[PDB]
RNA sequence: ACACAGAGACGCCCAGA
RNA sequence: CUGGGCGGUCUUUGUGU
């Protein structure tokens, strides 16, 4: 409104009061714009602005109709003008008017606005316009503006007496204003209005008149005239696309662009769908006739219990029906052993004959035992002195026996597998795997292991706080926090050793000692009667191993003396052991790779366990409790899940989640979980699968009996009768929603045997049998009961014409013009090396069609940028000049060419699919123009990340402001079932051309017709498999159906006989064509919103609801928010009866799109609502911190050893933004060190307390040593940050000082010790394949340009190739999966051999030594020069680390938790802020010509005088800057030049509302603990 | 023991017996 | 049926935040 009244709130303080920006996003309906007549002539541009429309919302009240005209001299400022036409109207005023005049440069220029208060205070207002849809473009315009004004006025503050003044910056863009001021949402709106209508004039502007618009760039004029001249040149041969994919023809989209949609049709479908919908509604909640809710809610008990009865007796039919077992949950004996030193101890009282007596087992271990005793000692355990003298100054050793076993032993242990396939034949073998495919029943007794998780001893004090192992942890712990020594530091330390002494996490020790060992023997290989003796480091067990190969299974026995099992877990799920005289031992058992991750990870899972569930029950870490009921289940099933580790197990507790959001729904709607009983069938296996089934089912009875009560308290709402699905005990909402997840514990990397394999080709083929026979309904006519892949035309139509109008709404008219100039934007600026990626490619083709020519040979996928490399050889430079030739290769090919594989997941079973070269180059196109659509869309996350939150809290506001208090909230959060598969592309290519124009269409109908042509590989070993099986006897008929096909007794249309391939031709692929379906879930979600609008305008007995409706979608997963607002009690019934039928339609409505309703949806929840697993209890965010806490350990392989602190680092914030307290991830950090000091060769090397007590001496982290955060901010701050902290207080900074002293003479230094995992023999092969020249180095050091240039010629293209092929990326890209067992099996060499490189090999120990030899001459402290070149933040790193300071000790106190709980975020580090501009951007701007910056010749010198002072071995010349500098390469500088522009830290964090040092002092002091206040 | 409403794995490659 | 060879081995990881 006034310039001054804006001013008037703004608070001035002291000096420059300068403030943090403020996002405002468009939350109030606009009006529609008004017509605008455009007319030019030299006079200028004279706009006929027209009448305005009237609402009620006031809103563009502004805009008044005339006749006003801009001179064609600012026709390129109409966007900065009218947007601020209004707010600026007050003269021009200069710096030097105002301000002491001081003689630099800069007198002249003058800001937007310099208001004076009219009392002496001076306020100085900037605008800026921009014209990005991204968040990124107006932080960009922001950051640029405030940067331009900033040093000049600061500078003239200074000369002033009382310098009392403001800086603020205001950009506009269509959907957003970041501003620093207190503005309102008012005004926000109306600069979005003003926005919009100048945009519109200037767009209708410039489409006339060409020189309006400045002269853009010549690179981005080549770009769109690539793009332009490829679109209009491009001939897809539509005849021959007619002739080869099925359902093809252009006139189906003629006929879908120029026919209207059938309106009778529309409402005829509407009110019938409306009909079946209240009918479904009615008959399903038992609505008539009219009874009370406690009549319905045993109706629906009654009717629960009889379908679990029903899944129950089906499934009993099917099994075994044996109702007792005797089969372990844990196939580990519950031993305990008191850890002890190093030796072996097999004295035998009795003799080891005595052991011959107790069954082959016994006689094993016998023989066992008698070729130690009379054999060499050495390879029972690693030998510490010839380790010492190979490292002071590869091949492994085991001790190998070959026992005379008997032919009864070896029959006994061929039944469990160990030599199991030369005993195949065999009556007792072959009854053993006939029973091992029977199910289990139901009804089986499992009592067992409710007991175990209701009454265990698995958080008692084991009492072996002083052993070796222990301590090894205490003193590296330690050493960790001689930096960070606080007495909360202390306390929490004393939490975590507590912790530690738990005798669960004892036995974890032992067990994760035991996986290691297991996988480093998985590398070996004995002959048959051969076996591995092992002696684990610290425990008195022995372990008999038998390899087979690294891809198959590793069986082992366990042996202990009765007399070293000082105690035992409690409870029967443990496997039987064999009692032998004096001796425990175990039947043999198998492990494979990917069986191993869980065990080596155990001790820090079970640490995590218990800390995160301990502090969810609210007891503190400082205080010692007896464990309760709930803390023992939760641990308990935590330790079950970990040791179990199979995908059903996984799948039960996982459903419980769409089980118990079922609790939520309101009325007149019922609970209704039964629903979910389709996804608990299936085979049962295991005893810990029934008992998870029946309690899930009796959670889903006691859930269909009764709802969660929903309680007002004060003005929020809570929920009562929360309980956990499994154990049944009552809890709170947060402990309900975290135990969701505990299925997360299972690996999520399991390897896929052949067997299972099939079951994924059935997720396939099962679709495809239900194409529809004739094409009619699948694009070219109207049907109101769609089958399956069926869709109406008229509906689709009205929907695209629907998202039309909303885009127009917010983007204003003429907005197909821009998104045609952006779509060729992208589509030329790109290049064909931002398409080479190290991910996989198909090499699928016609060769490998048959299977008789390919089944000696073995297929590979290659890589993507080995064909991006061989298109740049034949000297292809820009994307758009290879599309031509892939769509020739596609057309000629006649298919589109996929091969498949298996998804690692933690939700169930999928597929993935892989296309080739030309189909990810011809599929690139149209994503990106999708892409640029759904970022039109005003509710389209995926393209639009931040409105995965934003929608929703202004929902609240768009609720209050239109209805006013006392708003009653219901939502339904909706699920796709098969969305993927369900989708006939003919659907996606129409609503894709809906939205672009017509010379893009040719494009896109081809591009899109080779879906519906799709030959997926199948996996060659299994085609080898079922060759030689002509006749199928399984019970699941598509194995017949896949047999006969290949075999050619059954003719079908997805396969042929003898082929290595299934066709597809309808649906789409895992998230191939992501934006396009993205875009017509877009589609529905606004027609519902309209749909559901108009319903509630025209009511239900003649008066509108006032009610405001909000749609939030992505791919397949969206949300409806319907907020009402009765105006008494018979009319809050008949609305939300209202409301709940129109949510109900949905399910009803969504086949006529092709889109079908998955039974994973809650509809009907007030005051609740889940979009991406994000869940909104009213005003009360809820993440499922467990999730994220479960995968703190899933690290990758790091080539250096300072990069797996990074990963380690990396985890911590993820789970400290998922929920979790600084003490809770200061703890978590601590599971983190053992799980990185255990990967070292904790428990695998001898050489470890030498190298413990010796590394006390340097705490390197490039050699080994873990930093520790500060329990205080743990998780706050990166890596550097630490590393930083401790160069300033421990002697690591005098060696970082001597280091950078040598070599100055003749972070960076942390990733100076690697270690190469198989010597990068493939990554050198990758080299060999190319014919990449190895004086690329020199080259680019002729011409640097090419660093800092898009393209010039395909020298420079291959020269970029080289450089991005020798980059990081590249190189730790090549590891493969189960990172955990490979790392952690080099940890039994990795200290005393000479693997390690430096900046020749070394050990470890050898190069702690050299340090050692070293730290004689380090002199002084780190240089401030190097204190800003190594640490660009450390300045900021600082004003962290004296805010840390004052919060040392444990003082506080229990406040009562209010819970407003809401996502914030901090800038901890923020952007180094002494240049304006980046210097990436201000050396290539100087070197080279190219206008990267903004700025003008005087700012440019300027920024470049103040870049000269902190380097100081800066040129001009590129030539000198070779010669003058450490850097001998220009690849090193620049890398240098791109870290040395310091990055933002950010973090996002859940709790109280943040009203912005102060904010980081107070969620130091709020987020310590849960309901406690720190000092 | 692993996988599995029985599609696999429980070693693979050679030289001579 | 005797002496041997076998790891970044292959399986294995796609499209978007
Ligand atoms: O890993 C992934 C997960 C999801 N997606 C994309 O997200 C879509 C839905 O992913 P989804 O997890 O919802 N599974 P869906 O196919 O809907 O069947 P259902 O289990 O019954 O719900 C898929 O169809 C892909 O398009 C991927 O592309 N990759
Ligand atoms: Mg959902
Ligand atoms: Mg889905």
């Amino acid at each position: 409104m006034n310039l001054e009244v804006l001013c008037g709130r703004i608070n001035v303080e002291n000096g420059l009061s300068l403030g943090e920006p403020g996002l405002y996003d468009q939350i109030y309906d606009r009006p529609g714009l008004p017509d605008l007549d455009v007319t030019v002539d030299a006079t200028g541009v004279t706009v006929d602005i027209g009448a305005v429309p009237d609402s009620a919302s006031q809103l563009g009240s502004s805009i008044n109709a005339g006749l006003i005209t801009i001179q064609l001299s600012e026709a390129y400022k109409i966007n900065h003008d009218f947007t601020f036409s209004g707010l600026s109207k007050t003269t021009d005023r200069r710096l030097s008017e105002v301000f002491p005049i001081t003689h630099d440069g800069s007198d002249g220029m003058t800001p937007a606005v310099i208001h004076t208060r009219l009392d002496g205070t001076i306020v100085v207002v900037e605008f800026s316009t921009t014209r990005s849809h991204n968040i990124g473009g107006l932080e960009a315009a922001y950051r640029t503006k405030i940067e331009k004004y900033r040093d000049p006025i600061s500078r003239r503050v200074d000369i002033m007496e009382n310098p009392r003044v403001f800086f603020g910056v205001i950009v506009v863009s269509s959907g957003g204003v970041l501003s620093n001021m207190p503005l309102t949402q008012d005004e926000a709106e109306e600069l979005m209005y003003r926005f919009c209508i100048a945009n519109e004039i200037y767009t209708k502007a410039r489409s006339m008149d060409a020189d309006i618009e400045l002269q853009k760039s010549e690179e981005e004029l080549e770009a769109i005239s690539r793009a332009l001249s490829f679109f209009s040149l491009f001939e897809p041969n539509i005849e021959r696309v007619e002739g080869t994919f099925p359902n093809s023809e252009i006139k189906m989209l003629e006929q879908f662009l120029s026919t209207p949609a059938d309106v009778d049709f529309i409402t005829k479908t509407l009110k019938a769908k409306e009909v079946e919908a209240y009918a479904d509604l009615c008959d399903s909640h038992y609505l008539k006739p009219e009874k009370t809710i406690q009549e319905r809610l045993e109706i629906n008990r009654c009717e629960a219990i009889d379908k679990t009865q029903d899944l129950l007796a089906g499934l009993h039919a099917r099994s075994n029906k044996q109702t007792s077992l005797n089969r372990g949950t844990v196939k580990l004996p519950p031993w305990l052993p008191k850890p002890s030193s190093e030796s072996i101890d097999i004295k035998t009282d009795s003799g080891f004959g005595s052991l011959m007596d107790h069954g082959a087992y016994g006689e094993l271990w016998a023989k066992c035992l008698l070729d130690v005793s009379l054999g060499n000692v050495e390879g029972v355990v690693s030998d510490p002195a010839k380790e010492l003298d190979i490292a002071i100054s590869a091949k492994i050793t085991y001790r190998r026996f070959k026992p005379a076993l008997s032919s009864s032993a070896r029959q006994e242990f061929s039944l469990q597998g160990v030599e199991g396939k030369k005993w195949k034949r065999m009556a007792a073998n072959q009854k053993k795997e006939k029973e091992s495919h029977e199910t289990l029943s139901p009804f089986l007794d499992v009592e067992d292991i409710g007991d175990f998780l209701t009454f265990n001893n698995l958080l008692t004090d084991s009492r072996y706080g002083d052993e070796s192992i222990q301590r090894a942890v205490s003193i590296l712990l330690e050493k960790a926090s001689a930096m960070q020594d606080t007495e909360l530091t202390h306390a929490l330390n004393d939490s975590f050793k507590r912790n530690l002494s738990s005798n669960v996490v004892q036995w974890s020790l032992w067990v994760s000692c035991l996986a290691q060992e297991l996988a480093s023997a998985l590398k070996q290989h004995c002959r048959a009667g051969e076996f591995i003796i092992k002696k684990l480091k610290f425990w008195p067990i022995y372990v008999i191993i038998k390899p087979t190969k690294s891809s198959s299974h590793i069986f082992y026995s366990l042996g202990i003396r009765k007399a070293d099992v000082t105690r035992r877990l409690t409870g029967r799920v443990f496997s039987d052991t064999i009692d032998a005289g004096e001796w425990e031992l175990t039947e043999f058992k198998s492990l494979k790779t990917c069986k191993l991750t869980n065990l080596v990870n155990l001790p820090c899972t079970m640490l995590n366990s218990i800390a995160f569930w301990r502090e969810k029950l609210g007891v503190a870490p400082w205080l010692v409790r007896k464990p309760c009921s709930e803390l023992r289940e939760q641990v308990g099933l935590t330790f079950l899940i970990s040791l179990e580790d199979k995908s059903k197990t996984e799948e039960i507790i996982t459903l419980t989640r769409y089980t118990q959001m079922e609790g939520f729904v309101s009325p007149p709607m019922l609970p209704k979980p039964q629903k979910m009983l389709g996804k608990l069938d299936g085979p049962l296996r295991t005893k810990l699968q029934v008992y998870l089934l029946r309690k899930h089912l009796d959670c889903m009875v006691r859930i269909a009996s009764q709802p969660f009560s929903l309680i007002p308290r004060e003005g929020r709402v809570e929920w009562g009768g929360t309980f956990h699905a499994i154990s049944g005990r009552s809890t709170n909402l947060e402990n309900m929603v975290n135990s969701w997840y505990i299925g997360y514990y299972k690996n999520k990397e399991e390897s896929t045997e052949l067997n299972a394999l099939g079951e994924m080709y059935k997720k396939i083929v099962e679709m495809e049998e239900d194409k529809p026979s004739s094409p009619e309904f699948l694009g070219w006519g109207d049907t109101d009961s769609p089958k399956k892949h069926e869709f109406s035309r008229s509906f689709l139509r009205a929907a695209c014409s629907s998202l039309e109008r909303e885009i127009a709404q917010r983007h204003g008219r003429q907005w197909k013009q821009n998104l045609e100039e952006r779509v060729l934007r992208e589509i030329g600026t790109k290049n064909i090396l931002d398409l080479a990626s190290m991910k996989a490619t198909s090499n699928f083709s016609k060769d490998w069609e048959l299977y008789s020519e390919v089944q000696t040979k073995e297929y590979h996928r290659s890589k993507l940028l080995e064909k991006m490399a061989t298109l740049i050889e034949k000297g292809v430079m820009w994307y758009i000049d290879a599309v031509g030739q892939a769509w020739k290769a596609v057309l000629d090919d006649g298919c589109m060419r996929i091969c498949l594989f298996k998804k690692n997941q933690h939700g169930g079973l999928r597929e993935i699919y892989v296309m080739d070269a030309n189909a990810r180059l011809v599929q690139f196109g149209v994503e990106t123009m999708a892409r640029c659509v759904c970022e039109l869309s005003p509710h389209e996350t995926v393209a639009n990340p931040r409105l995965k939150n934003s929608i929703i809290e202004n929902h609240g506001l768009k609720s209050a402001r239109s209805l006013g208090p006392g708003s009653i909230n219901i939502n339904s959060s909706n699920d796709a079932k098969k969305w993927n598969q369900g989708h006939y592309t003919t659907k996606l290519a129409l609503v894709l051309c809906w939205f672009m124009p017509a010379k893009f269409h040719r494009f896109i109908w081809a591009a899109i017709s080779m879906f519906r042509r799709k030959k997926m590989m199948v996996d060659l070993r299994f085609l080898a498999h079922l060759s030689s099986k002509s006749e199928s006897r399984s019970s699941d008929p598509f194995r017949e159906a896949m047999t006969d096909a290949f075999h050619g007794n059954r003719d079908v249309s997805w396969m042929d006989k003898g082929r290595t391939y299934i066709k597809t031709e309808t649906g789409m692929m895992q998230g191939i064509l992501h934006f396009t379906s993205s875009l017509l879930h877009s589609c529905v979600q606004s027609f519902y919103k309209s749909y559901f609008v108009s319903k509630l305008k025209e009511g239900y007995m003649g008066e509108s609801i006032s009610g405001v409706v909000d749609v939030i979608e992505g791919s397949d997963d969206s949300a409806i928010m319907i907020s009402i607002r009765p105006k008494s009690d018979m009319d809050e019934v008949r609305s939300r009866f209202f409301v709940a039928n129109l949510l109900h339609s949905v399910k009803f409505l969504n086949p006529l799109f092709g889109i079908y309703s998955s039974e994973k949806s809650t509809v009907n929840t007030v005051y609740c609502v889940e979009y991406n697993s994000e869940f909104h209890f009213h005003r009360h965010l809820v993440r499922p911190t467990l999730r994220w806490i479960a995968a703190s350990h899933q690290i990758s392989e790091t080539e250096a050893l300072a990069s797996r602190q990074e990963d380690y680092s990396n985890l911590l914030t993820q789970c400290l933004e998922g929920g979790a307290s600084f003490s809770l991830t200061y703890l978590i950090q601590c599971a983190q060190l053992l799980h990185h000091y255990m990967l070292l060769g904790l428990c695998l090397h001898p050489l470890f307390g030498t190298f413990m007590g010796m590394l006390i001496s340097d705490p390197d982290p490039a050699l080994g040593f873990f930093l520790m955060d500060n329990p205080a901010f743990a998780g706050g701050a990166g890596f550097r940050f630490n590393l930083w902290r401790a160069c300033k207080t421990t002697d690591l900074g005098r060696k970082y000082a001597y280091y950078f002293n040598e070599i100055q003479g003749k972070g960076t230094l942390s990733h100076s010790v690697m270690v190469y995992w198989g010597d990068r023999k493939k990554y050198q092969a990758l080299l060999n394949r190319m014919g990449l020249p190895e004086d690329w180095v020199e080259q680019i050091d002729e011409n640097p340009g090419v660093l800092y240039r898009r393209a010039a010629n395909k020298k420079e293209l291959l020269l970029k190739l080289a450089e991005k092929v020798h980059s990081p990326g590249v190189t730790s890209s090549l590891s493969k999966g189960h990172v955990v067992p490979r790392v952690v099996a080099a940890g039994v060499y990795l200290l005393s051999r000479h693997c390690f490189r430096f900046s020749q090999k070394a050990s470890l120990i050898k190069l702690l030594m050299m340090s050692s030899i070293s730290a004689m001459k380090h002199g002084g402290s780190l240089n401030p020069n190097q204190e800003r070149m190594l640490f660009p933040q450390a300045q900021e790193y600082d004003r962290v680390c004296t805010l840390l300071e004052e919060v040392e000790h444990l003082t506080g106190k229990f406040v009562v938790r209010e819970r407003n709980i809401v996502r914030s975020r901090i800038d901890l580090f923020q952007e180094p802020v002494d240049l304006r501009c980046k210097a990436e951007d201000l050396v290539s701007e100087v070197w080279f010509g190219l206008k990267r910056t903004k700025l003008g010749p005087r700012l440019l010198k300027e920024e470049w005088d103040k870049l000269r002072a902190s380097f100081a071995w800066l040129s001009t010349d590129p030539s000198e800057t070779l010669r003058d500098g450490p850097f001998l390469s220009h690849v090193q500088f620049r890398n240098f030049i791109a870290h040395v522009d310091a990055k933002s830290r950010s973090v996002r964090l859940l709790g109280a509302p943040v009203k912005k040092v102060t904010t980081i002092s107070q969620v130091v002091r709020m987020n310590f603990f849960p309901g406690f206040s720190l000092e």
